[PDB]
């Protein structure tokens, strides 16, 4: 039953990172300042008259030094285990894994944490 333990751990990992996202949004205050990771954080306001919307608040969310690293760690383990299962079980088909709609959500929500390591300004 070791395979069931692996999926149970992965299920715990996915619910843990979603809750850590809640922890982030609870401790992320935009009015203090929103910017690109250090220098130039810029305060913002919303104008109902001007139809243009500023994307910097949406594009940018402040992440704590502890929070960004632990999410990267959790994402990597979830990334490791899912492709541990993918490489473990082929069952006579190498294709069709990405068209089943679970690979896209796993990959699009995980590797961005991997690429943020390369660029400190993108954390």
């Amino acid at each position: 039953r070791s395979s069931l333990r692996i999926r149970l751990f992965n299920f715990s990992l996915k619910l843990l990172t979603c809750l850590l996202y809640i922890v982030r949004v609870l401790l992320d205050d935009p009015a203090l300042g929103i910017g690109c990771w250090g220098c130039p954080k810029q305060n913002y306001s919303f104008n109902d008259s001007s139809s243009e919307i500023n994307w910097a608040p949406i594009l940018w969310v402040e992440r704590k030094m502890t929070l960004w690293a632990i999410q990267v760690i959790v994402a990597i383990i979830s990334f490791l285990e899912t492709m541990l299962l993918i490489y473990l079980s082929y069952k006579g088909n190498i294709w069709e894994q990405i068209f089943r709609v679970s690979f896209v959500l796993e990959m699009i929500n995980t590797l961005p944490f991997i690429i943020t390591i390369f660029w400190p300004p993108l954390r």
